[PDB]
């Protein structure tokens, strides 16, 4: 139902808003069923995999947040440093009070 | 309870969503569904809920899952704008609900 064309548009808009440099900007997105993960990234395949099973629950704004969180790890590394938090709060201002709980709950065991 | 509480939550969500029109036709089945949470057969008015994750669902999580499925009876199989708005009105926190549920199920 949720086509790869809107998904690719959301990814491209989030990369642009985050001003990801040339190599960090070379990322694909693909729909694949996952194992209790909203999203994951294959750093070698240079692909963000969004879970096919939970994709019907996701609004465009929810996808944008999930992709921004993942994309910001490409830019800043594996930790939620101050610059990570600031950039995510700039893209999502009305999420100040829930931001850290959400990003912490997006990491696997 | 457990199966009784699910039936109570289904009946309360149908009423809340104003889908009282042929509530008796709305059925729910517990079946193992791999890594899916739920599905709905619109032609048979049957909701399928994953047996594997059902023990770990809170009343609020069940309510959200069932409301999502029941909204397909009202708007059709596509998540049109009205679907999204209604679900966001009932669950202003639906983004956190889903993220905390997936995290909980992964840990479990
Ligand atoms: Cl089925
Ligand atoms: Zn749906
Ligand atoms: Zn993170």
């Amino acid at each position: 139902m949720k086509d790869r064309k809107i998904l690719n548009e959301i990814l491209s808009n989030t990369i642009n808003e985050l001003n990801l440099n040339d190599k960090k900007a070379n990322i694909k997105i693909k729909i694949k069923p996952l194992k209790w993960k909203i999203a994951s990234i294959s750093l070698t395949n240079k692909t963000i995999y969004i879970n096919k099973n939970i994709l019907p629950y996701l609004s465009d704004e929810e996808i944008r947040f999930i992709l921004a969180h993942e994309l910001l790890h490409l830019k800043y590394g594996k930790y939620h440093i101050n610059e990570f938090e600031e950039e995510l709060l700039f893209l999502f201002p009305n999420k100040e009070a829930i931001l850290i709980n959400l990003i912490n709950k997006l990491h696997q065991k």
